[PDB]
C-alpha cells in the first residue's frame, strides 16, 4: 500500500448503535431551501433549464447582488410542525438540510458572517425550528454542509499564490467556526453531509478533511460523516490511494445507484444515495415542465432498490419561496407515504439478502432473517422465480398485507416458482419468505 497519513479511517462498517440507527432508518428526506428559492430558476426574466439552486452561476451574477435576495426572505407560510407532520406521514425516518448551500447563506443565524436569516425580514432561526420540529416527531436531522462557499470572499477555487494561501487558510478556519458552532448549537444532529470539496483548494488540503471530521466526532458522540468530505494525502476523494473508503459511508451515488447484478461490491461498506424528483432540480424552481418528473411508483422503485443492495436513499424536495412545498411533491409524499405504511416493513432496519437480482423485482432481508420480495414487475407466467444461495431453503411465502398463504414449488437445485397472488395487488408488493439454512 502507499503509506497515508490522512487516508482511510476505520477498517469497515461501523456497528455502534448511532449507525445502526442511521443504517436502519433507510429512508430519508432531502430539503435544499436557500435564496435560490426566491427567482425559482429565472433571473430577470430569464428562465434557466439548469438546477435552480445553481442559478447565481447560469445567470452570473455577482455575490453582493445574489445575496441582496436576502432581502426579499418571508417564507410567511413556514411552519416547522407541519413540515415535521408532513415528513412523519411519508414515512421518512430522518432528514437532511441544507444548512448552508453553494450560495453561502446560512439558515440558522451564525456569527460568523452576516448572510443569515437573521438578517431578512423574517429574521428566525429556520434551522432550529426544523431541528425541534423534526426530533419532536422521532425524526433525526442531518445537516448538509457546502465548503465550496461563493459568498466568502476568502475562498479560492485553486491554491496559486501566496495570497491564495493565507485567504484559504483564513476560510478553512471560518469553515471550523461554523462546523463547531452547528455543532454546539444543534447537538442532536447526527450527520454532517458534506458538499463542493471537489475544487482543487480543498484537493490539495486533504489534512483539513481528516481533520474536519475528527473534530465533529469530538464534538458529537456517535455522528455520522460522509465520503466526500474527505480528501487524502495526494488528493483522492472519497476512496483513498489505497482503494479504502474514506468517512463512515459512500455517498457519490447522487441521481444514479450501483447496478444490481455487476456493482454488488457496495454491499461492504455503508452508503446512501440521494434522488431528484425531476431530471435535475435540488432547490425549487417554478417550471418542472423542463424536465422529465418521476413518478411516485419510479421513485419507490429506487428507495428499494437502494435498500435492496445495503443503501439508504433520500428523497429530495426543494420548498417554495413563501416556506410551502409545491403541490409536485405533496403528492409525492403522500403516495411513499401510503406504500410505506404498507410495506414499510421490507424497508426500515432492512439490508442487501445475499440473492442473485430476478427480473420481477428485489430481494431485502429483515433483522430477523426474513426475507421479502418486493415485486415491481409482474409476470404473465404468473411465477416469481427465487434461486436461492447455496444452502438456503424456503419453507413459506405469505403475501405480507393480509397473511394469505402463497404456493412455493421446487423447479431445480436452489430454485423455486413462487406464485403470484391469487388477485393482482395493482401496485407494488410484498410476499414474505420464511427460509431455513
Ligand atoms: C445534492 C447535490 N450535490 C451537488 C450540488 O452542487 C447540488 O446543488 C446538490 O446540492
Amino acid at each position: 500500500e502507499i503509506p497515508l497519513k490522512y487516508g482511510a479511517t476505520n477498517e469497515g462498517k461501523r456497528q455502534d448503535p448511532a449507525m445502526q440507527k442511521f443504517r436502519d432508518n433507510r429512508l430519508g428526506a432531502f430539503i435544499h431551501w436557500g435564496l435560490y428559492a426566491i427567482p425559482g430558476g429565472e433571473w430577470n426574466g430569464k428562465v434557466y433549464g439548469g438546477a435552480a439552486e445553481w442559478l447565481k452561476s447560469w445567470a452570473k451574477v455577482p455575490a453582493d447582488e445574489w445575496l441582496k435576495l436576502m432581502d426579499q426572505w418571508n417564507p410567511t407560510k413556514f411552519d416547522a410542525k407541519k413540515w415535521a407532520k408532513m415528513a412523519k406521514e411519508m414515512g421518512t425516518k430522518y432528514v437532511k438540510i441544507t444548512t448552508k448551500h453553494h450560495e453561502g447563506f446560512c439558515l440558522w443565524p451564525s456569527k460568523y458572517t452576516k448572510y443569515t436569516v437573521a438578517n431578512t425580514p423574517y429574521k428566525r432561526d429556520i434551522l432550529g425550528e426544523l431541528v425541534k420540529a423534526y426530533n419532536d416527531e422521532g425524526i433525526d436531522v442531518h445537516f448538509y454542509f457546502s465548503v465550496m462557499d461563493w459568498s466568502n470572499p476568502d475562498y479560492r477555487y485553486d491554491i496559486k499564490s501566496k495570497e491564495d494561501s493565507i485567504a484559504f487558510s483564513r476560510f478553512l478556519e471560518f469553515t471550523d467556526n461554523q462546523l463547531k458552532e452547528l455543532a454546539t448549537r444543534y447537538p442532536t444532529v447526527k450527520d454532517f453531509w458534506f458538499d463542493g470539496t471537489w475544487d482543487a483548494s480543498v484537493k490539495k488540503n486533504g489534512w483539513w478533511t481528516a481533520h474536519a471530521e475528527q473534530m465533529l466526532k469530538e464534538l458529537v458522540p456517535g455522528v455520522a460523516i460522509n465520503s466526500r468530505l474527505r480528501a487524502d494525502d495526494k488528493g483522492k476523494r472519497h476512496f483513498d490511494s489505497n482503494g479504502r473508503l474514506m468517512g463512515d459511508y459512500e455517498s457519490g451515488y447522487e441521481r444514479r445507484l450501483p447496478d444490481p447484478v455487476k456493482d454488488l461490491k457496495v454491499t461492504q461498506w455503508d452508503w446512501e444515495a440521494c434522488m431528484t424528483i425531476p431530471e435535475n432540480q435540488w432547490g425549487y424552481h417554478k417550471d418542472w415542465s423542463l424536465s422529465y418528473v418521476k413518478t411516485p411508483i419510479e421513485v419507490i422503485d429506487r428507495i428499494v432498490h437502494a435498500v435492496s443492495m445495503g443503501g439508504n436513499m433520500v428523497v429530495n424536495f426543494g420548498p417554495q419561496a413563501d416556506g410551502d412545498f409545491r403541490p409536485e411533491e405533496k403528492a409525492m409524499a403522500t403516495a411513499i407515504g401510503k406504500w410505506m405504511n404498507r410495506y414499510g416493513k421490507a424497508v426500515y432496519a432492512c439490508d442487501y439478502a445475499g440473492f442473485e437480482k430476478q427480473d420481477w423485482g428485489y430481494y431485502t432481508r429483515g433483522k430477523n432473517d426474513e426475507v421479502y420480495m418486493v415485486v415491481f414487475n409482474q409476470p404473465y407466467s404468473e411465477r416469481l422465480i427465487v434461486k436461492t444461495p447455496k444452502g438456503i431453503t424456503v419453507e413459506k411465502a405469505t403475501l405480507l398485507t393480509t397473511g394469505e398463504d402463497i404456493t412455493v414449488v421446487e423447479t431445480t437445485r436452489n430454485e423455486y416458482n413462487v406464485s403470484v397472488p391469487k388477485k393482482n395487488p395493482g401496485e407494488p408488493y410484498v410476499i414474505q419468505l420464511k427460509v431455513r439454512a
